[PDB]
């Protein structure tokens, strides 16, 4: 059944003093370096390639290539995405096993199942829990990507934030007689953070809540007659607008802690009897406040709003925000257009006026991020035609609809991928089942749909772009894979990749097809599954190239055997989009490198 090890630090295990029966003494060594190393208080920042050379002694591993082939692992683990594996055959594959001193005694046949068991322990002991003891481990939340803070940096901004919770309304201790039900946690956020809370969970049961919250789903779409579709409002709003749309979208500071709960609580009390009643609303109410959490060996009491983490909050906040919504905005317009989320609203009218009726109502009611507010309106500092919302950038001018990234400088794009399932493992035998699995749909789903493909508002000029910037994800998704393939399947011979990549761009090129011609509108020209079939070689080929010396052989076979010209039915497309990496994509970090 098992073929994967999995990076995350989670698994670790606490040492201990000296090994059992099973294991070669000479692992006692190593735990006794490891308990010297967190003893020494240096004052010269640690890196832990170097210091944990010191603690496994050479004599573990017999030669360098042996050190060099288990510390490859140590450095992946240094770099993890969230879910990533390796296979457990890593851990003993090619081993030059003549070569380990402590294994000659044992007869050739055993050798790589105590090579393995011990390298699990030593990585299960030793190098998770040396990362864990100077570092601690922060999901950004931007994909899979793991950044790794110097554990006192983290403590320190952890009590910064503490006492700031503290020294305001947010924070406020308590006797210990009341007992909490989650544990509080810090998270470093860009320039601020989030105080989330991470419950047991169990409490009474989890499918109460979910039967709960789903009895609150159906409140929302009953006393508010709201609808909304972001496809829909935006088509319906731009067809009938003739004139130049002005917009502007708002960011909502902290929704969840900006919630008045007594106003929520009012809410909830009346009047859903047919829908929740009493027993419910009763537990509700005194679950707003009040929220009680664990933190350093004390007990604290919520009271900013809805505590981020409880299963309940989101669909809270949403009833919350949809009333704040009937409350005050109510005068807006049947014919403007309005979408919301949770964090955002994004208004549009071809009456400008409107636009700041809004601006200015929507700053009296919410606590908004004015930096992160994007308009159009000329009497703005920096006005902008191109809005984002819902990871989606809307023209205001043209009307077009490109799909959003997304990417920070030195941002790992490895870091969005998932390639591995350790509930679906792949024996390190099967790589084209590797391949061919990332490759499927379901992950760039949310780049194929009816904003990226329709021809109603979108011209087909941008339909190709939209697809040609989908097809370079997919395209270093393959890349992303074709490391993996590499370091850890232990490939050498790439040829069965010919047709997987084949195949792969006939499938996508397809479904493009597909989409374009269900959504088709019209400024539909014509697009044949030629032209979609070129634009995906070509998007491969941007990505390919950023290895020349490694794609060397399959970008000479791409331009050899595929069609990578297309012809254009609109004068106004920029040809030269299709030419290179868009500059979007251009500088994502493609080379894996242990910086701690
Ligand atoms: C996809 C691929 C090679 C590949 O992935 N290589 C590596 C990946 C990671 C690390 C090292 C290497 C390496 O080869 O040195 C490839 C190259 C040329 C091809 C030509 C024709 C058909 C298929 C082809 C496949």
């Amino acid at each position: 059944m098992v073929h994967y090890y999995r990076l995350s630090l989670k698994s670790r295990q606490k040492a201990p003093k000296i090994v059992n029966s099973k294991y070669n003494s000479i692992l006692n060594i190593a735990l006794k370096n490891f308990r010297l190393c967190k003893k020494h208080k240096t004052k010269k920042p640690v890196q832990i390639l170097a210091l944990l050379q010191e603690i496994i002694p050479k004599s573990y591993f017999g030669t360098t290539t042996n050190l060099k082939r288990f510390y490859k692992v140590v450095e992946k683990i240094l770099t993890q995405s969230s879910f990533e594996c390796i296979h457990l055959s890593v851990l003993h594959k090619c081993y030059d096993y003549d070569a380990i001193p402590w294994l000659q005694n044992v007869e050739p046949n055993l050798r790589p199942k105590l090579l393995l068991k011990h390298n699990l322990f030593l990585l299960d002991n030793i190098v998770k829990p040396i990362i864990a003891f100077y570092y601690k481990p922060i999901k950004t939340l931007n994909g899979h990507e793991i950044k790794f803070i110097r554990k006192e940096e983290y403590i320190s901004f952890e009590s910064k934030v503490f006492h700031k919770l503290k020294k305001m309304k947010y924070l406020v201790e308590v006797q210990d007689e009341v007992k909490p039900r989650g544990v509080l946690n810090i998270i470093p956020k860009q320039d601020n953070f989030r105080a989330i809370v991470s419950i047991f969970p169990d409490s009474a049961r989890k499918p109460f809540f979910k039967l709960l919250t789903s009895k609150i789903y159906k409140v929302l779409e009953e006393k508010y007659k709201t609808s909304g579709s972001l496809y829909t409002c935006w088509s319906e709003f731009t067809q009938k607008t003739q004139g130049q749309i002005y917009g502007i979208k708002v960011d909502i500071r902290d929704a969840y802690g900006n919630v008045k709960i007594p106003v929520l609580c009012k809410l909830i009390q009346s009047i859903p009897t047919h829908l929740l009643d009493s027993e419910k609303k009763n537990f509700i109410v005194d679950h707003i406040s009040n929220q009680f959490v664990a933190f350093r060996r004390k007990i604290y009491k919520w009271n900013h709003g809805l505590l981020q983490g409880d299963p309940l909050s989101g669909c809270l906040c949403e009833l919350y925000m949809a009333f704040m919504d009937r409350l005050y905005f109510s005068n807006l317009d049947k014919d403007a257009f309005i979408h919301r989320t949770v964090d955002d609203y994004f208004f549009c009218s071809p009456h400008p006026h409107k636009v700041y009726d809004f601006e200015l109502l929507i700053k009296g009611v919410y606590q908004v991020n004015p930096t992160k507010t994007r308009t159009n309106l000329p009497t703005h500092r920096h006005p902008q035609d191109e809005i984002p919302y819902c990871g989606k950038i809307f023209n205001l001018t043209t009307r077009q609809v490109r799909t959003l990234y997304k990417l920070p400088p030195n941002y790992e794009i490895r870091h969005k991928f998932k390639l591995w399932n350790f509930n679906n493992q792949i024996s390190d035998d099967n790589p084209a089942r590797f391949l061919q699995k990332a490759m499927d749909f379901p992950f760039i789903c949310n780049s194929f749909t009816k904003f990226e493909f329709n021809t109603v508002f979108n011209d087909q000029r941008t339909v190709f772009a939209n697809f040609y910037d989908a097809m370079i994800c997919v395209a270093y998704k393959f890349d992303a894979a074709m490391m993996a393939l590499r370091t850890s399947f232990l490939v050498n011979d790439f040829g069965f990749i010919w047709l997987v990549l084949s195949s792969t761009v006939r499938a996508y090129a397809s479904r493009a097809f597909k989409k374009i011609v269900t959504y088709k509108g019209g400024k539909y020209r014509k697009v044949t599954f030629q032209c979609l079939k070129s634009i995906a070689w070509r998007a491969f080929l941007a990505v390919l190239k950023r290895r020349t010396e490694i794609y060397k052989g399959l970008i000479d076979r791409i331009k050899s055997r595929e069609k990578l010209t297309m012809k254009f039915h609109d004068g106004e497309v920029d040809a030269s989009y299709f030419c290179k990496l868009p500059e979007k994509f251009r500088f994502v970090k493609i080379n894996r490198k242990a910086s701690i």
